[PDB]
């Protein structure tokens, strides 16, 4: 039994500054605006946390979970499976490749664009359904800047949101999590 | 509407009552729901936590405890609109009336009314197996005595300060606007 | 009467959002790595709260605080008298009007650019002497933005901070932390 | 070196040790700091709050109260380096070795090692009219304590939660990376 959002980090296989983080990744979903029976695209899943609990909170959504590194493959097969997130496909691409094969998206995730986010915003723009909503997490400041440029080039009305965390896990010493760049995108 | 992100202004609320959008999802999240369960909200406010939460639990049965007639009003107008009917809006200023409540598998603390020891300790009584109690605090008093409080009845606790800035406006200034920071303080038992 | 650096804001002749706040002005005030017998341009004064406690850093350092608003400079007059800031000159420009007749700066400080931020770079760079430092402010992503590209243009190593602060007034535990908006404060260089 | 915010790598340091700074430049800022005025640093570490504070005060006295070895051996090693003439350094644990030291108008406790309550108490009844008290917590049983000791003694408070995330100088890559946050504790009467 796991809840429907909010599984701890630990509980997904992945990598060191991979993982969407617990608290940033709650955020990430309000953001997206989810409801059942939609599509959407997860760019750059990585370990596939966003993914996942999206999955439970659109159970008969469809969720295509975008990776092209081998390694974080690996890990997405592995969560998968431990999660039971059926209404989730694993897609092997680099995008912008392989998103011609999917189902217009109505909510498109960007983790990660691999060098490729002016590419990826422009083919997102193209197929975006009506009422359509893309949320891309940022920590650089090369990814903001040019994230938001791209998205107002296309007339979106966008809003960013820098989410600072800090926790005790005794002696309670509070431990900052670095700050992330949660941008949202929708036609007014 | 979204099943949880709804914005702050669709709430009927007062100023610096609502727990706000990103805030009130970490919220959430740290009180790890599934489906079923039986939650209390106390000092419900505009009862967006309970709103939410009775989302992500559609067959889950949550309790919103609410001692303000005025907020009273502002829930029962956001219960309707968001049609949240498995919230059951409950008048008091607990820890009276929880005495009718079935027991918490979870419980969010949103306001206290000065009455925090005496709701943790009737909170503690009734928690169930595997139950998790969750706080938003903004004062350093509240942050501090709900620590000391959970702490001295066994209950593992994490202190989670969340900072959020945010634009608006529409383009060209761009300006980031910084909420209070929310210390969200989550309470389990490592036994379970 | 008062301190070197940490001059409360109240003291200072100000309008609402005008002022370089207590904690920022410190930090800002820090990354100008300020050592006495330098050339400092306050550009976008203000009223010039910037200028004064660098001033009171450098005391055998001339500062030069620019501003065009009159009611600014308004503020500036008062505030110079008042904290006895003998080294710092009132310039009445706005930027890059009113440099050519400066002498060449070892530190520039940004505060208001007036929309003429790249025309402002552009003149710094030219003037800035050996081992200068470039410091602004920026609350608007697009003036961050703009900022960090027109220092990588002109070659600058270029480091981003950005302070968030929040306060306790007065009952202090009774009592709600209040947030400051976020502060980028934007240190630029030669390496 | 600068006058304030020499950077962090140039001080004889242990992870976690350092005031970081830009904190240290708020701390001096909070402290209200004039020339000729008597400073105690209780837990120096490092003694760069002492050592930029020593800019800020040529003509004025700051005593640097440390006693571990580790520590002592980089204040020594840092006092040598920054030229902090107006500096001594004092081998103690406090509120011990206080009784020593004139009457301060500024206390930073950077470190109070166990001994916060006695500390607080031992410096209220020390400080000079108009003094300033400042204190940085990390952990909120520090932050608790302070504020609670500081009111108990009739101390109008003032918490100051400053968080500080920076790039690095390369233009590729610029991550925000984030300090832990600091509560900038200052207190007056
Ligand atoms: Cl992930
Ligand atoms: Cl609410
Ligand atoms: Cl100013
Ligand atoms: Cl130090």
């Amino acid at each position: 039994q796991y809840p429907v959002i909010g599984i701890d980090d630990d509980e997904f296989a992945t990598a060191k500054k991979l993982i969407t983080k617990q608290e940033v990744r709650a955020v990430t979903l309000s953001k997206l605006r989810l409801q059942d029976d939609l599509v959407m695209w997860d760019i750059g899943a990585g370990s596939a946390s966003v993914s996942i609990e999206a999955s439970n909170l659109m159970p008969n959504g469809r969720i295509f979970a975008l990776e092209r590194n081998p390694q974080y493959l690996g890990f997405i097969r592995d969560n998968l499976k431990k999660f039971v997130a059926r209404n989730v496909t694993l897609v092997e691409a680099f995008a912008p490749e392989g998103l011609d094969d999917l189902p217009d998206p109505d909510r498109v995730f960007i983790g990660g664009s691999g060098g490729m986010l002016e590419e990826i915003i422009d083919a997102v723009d193209r197929r975006l359904k009506s009422e359509g909503v893309i949320v891309l997490n940022a920590v650089t400041l090369d990814t903001l800047t040019k994230a938001v440029e791209f998205l107002e080039d296309h007339g979106y009305m966008v809003e960013v949101a820098c989410v600072n965390v800090a926790k005790t896990k005794e002696y309670k010493m509070f431990e900052s999590h670095n700050p992330v760049y949660i941008i949202t995108a929708w036609k007014s």
